[PDB]
């Protein structure tokens, strides 16, 4: 009767429990043992973005791209491959311009011209965002209160951390990611597959990632000869 | 090692790339060669909605429905088949009252009593919305700035265009769509299937579409005899 | 030609129609005949939350938990099993602290530190929320206008009802659910499966539900001996 249904429900919940737990365990295993070849560091990107956060954000964009090319030649996409692509993920909607991407790092410009918010995602990568313009509200797991960050602040989304994120219209920022970057892709594409159905945006997203990987491989080949 | 994983990732990304690209190509093929039998035009609907946008939006609703019935008898649903149905799509939530729908056109009242926003969808159809009340912020692909539209303005979502859309509470509008209307359905229903699980709302949505199609077929039969 | 495509579309829409309708019918059948063993009632929970809604919401949380333990020993989770877990559902993002859960009832603290909103869900359960802090805007199906509720108000989400819900940052409330509780799970988890990909949050959610079920079974066993 009622006790039987309760027991059956508990059995099914324990099934879902062990499945989810082993998925998390495999995420931890794949991420921890993942490669860690690093061309940038988050403090360098943050300091560079904070220096230009008082400028108009598009002027800051240009100055940051020029400086990053100067300091890391062979690791930033050429002008012809720069493109604003919508990002729909975790219930929020923004847009990105990818500058660099490999198995273990990425650098991009990110922001939004609408008010939006949702789930940050949870993955084996450390993400850092330095605000050029607007506001970034972050709400961490396990708390009932959130915090608002302003131009020149850096927000660090730690490995394995989940937060709610919310951005006001006109919020633009410089983002650096470090860790097992492919493990973000399921989060990065899910709203496209299951909500927006925007397959041209998926095309753009995988296209720029593949171009960034090809650039990195080409630079590696040139550095070995 | 790391180069092997990079190459494998690039191969998988190229796979996803060609799949998405051929899906887009098939969307273009199906839409371009789709039928184009047109009973309305977007300028007619826009001018009629703009004329009544200074009225209370529900008075405007009634006056617009009466005028559309007068000008296109046999192509607007009867009072008994008018119903407000929630629409959950692309991360936003509004509601619609379908007035007309065929393979190639639709006319509906649309809006929201909550603040909401998300992805517009991308499909082979030209959508036009004339605001009776509230505000419509549109953020186009490839730009970092958005624009706000007010009562009496018409917003045109062009064929193959993707935007972010955001509406304030109390935003109501008259919508006309033209193109390959079935190709919108995947976008129109996805949040229901994968987010809200609201199967009665799905029932309502397909029910009213089928009634509008039956009306159109009946009028076609009467016009041939 | 065009008539053939119209007829085929109508046939497919009728297929989707009967599938959705029979799913709704099965929802009604399973829910109506579901068990109704009740330990709480919504008026008791609402009056207790309203009494403390003038306090700081975290003080209210503590006072409500203490009183519920005093009045229903053996039916509230111990301090060690209290945990704030994100809830991503219907396009909105909040967080919960589960206090009690069985096949037929649940009690939890719920709210959000970000501005958010979306679909309430539609299921065979009566949900009641009493606001301790913030604002709760509710937009019912079939209307073009919404209503805002304030601290001390109770909002009743009726069985089979669908609404849009919207909460401002800092909104916290005491929630009681009564009916066929498992039938909410598909709504409660869908955004996790198809949007956020946050499997650790899924792990937490099924874990606390299973602990609440085990507590209820243990109390039942002690009451029989
Ligand atoms: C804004 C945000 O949450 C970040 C976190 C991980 C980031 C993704 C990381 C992987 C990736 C690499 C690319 O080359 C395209 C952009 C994407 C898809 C990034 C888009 C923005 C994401 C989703
Ligand atoms: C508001 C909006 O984005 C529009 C764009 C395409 C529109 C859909 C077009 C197809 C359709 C026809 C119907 O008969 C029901 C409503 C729907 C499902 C429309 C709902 C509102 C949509 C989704
Ligand atoms: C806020 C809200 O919509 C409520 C309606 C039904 C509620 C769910 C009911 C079932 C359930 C029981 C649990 O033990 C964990 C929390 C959940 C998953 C509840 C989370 C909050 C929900 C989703």
């Amino acid at each position: 009767g009622r006790s039987v249904d309760t027991m059956a429900l508990w059995l099914g919940l324990r099934a879902v429990l062990v499945v989810a737990g082993l998925a998390v365990l495999l995420q931890l295993i794949r991420g921890w043992l993942s490669s860690k070849s690093y061309v940038f560091n988050r403090e360098e990107i943050a300091r560079l973005a904070k220096e230009h956060s008082g400028l108009d954000y598009e002027v800051a964009f240009s100055k940051i791209i020029v400086e990053l090319r100067k300091k890391h030649p062979g690791h930033i996409l050429q002008d012809e491959d720069l493109q604003w692509v919508f990002v729909n993920a975790g219930g929020w909607m923004g847009s990105m311009c990818l500058l660099h991407a490999s198995l273990t790092e990425y650098v991009l410009l990110f922001g939004t011209a609408v008010d939006t918010g949702g789930h940050s995602g949870r993955y084996w990568a450390e993400i850092s965002d330095t605000i050029l313009s607007g506001t970034f509200r972050q709400w961490k797991e396990g708390t009932t209160k959130s915090e608002i960050f302003y131009p020149g602040d850096t927000i660090v989304h730690e490995v394995g951390e989940a937060t709610s994120v919310q951005w006001s219209s006109g919020t633009w920022m410089v983002e650096y990611g470090r860790g097992f970057i492919p493990s973000t892709l399921a989060f990065a594409l899910a709203d496209t597959i299951f909500s927006t159905q925007d397959f041209l945006t998926l095309f753009y997203t995988v296209k720029v990632y593949s171009k960034a990987l090809l650039l990195e491989a080409s630079t590696h080949l040139s550095q070995l000869g």
